[PDB]
């Protein structure tokens, strides 16, 4: 969920 969000602390892609 967190990786899909922009606020998430690290890149998921």
């Amino acid at each position: 969920g967190c990786a899909s969000d922009p606020r998430c602390r690290y890149r998921a892609r």
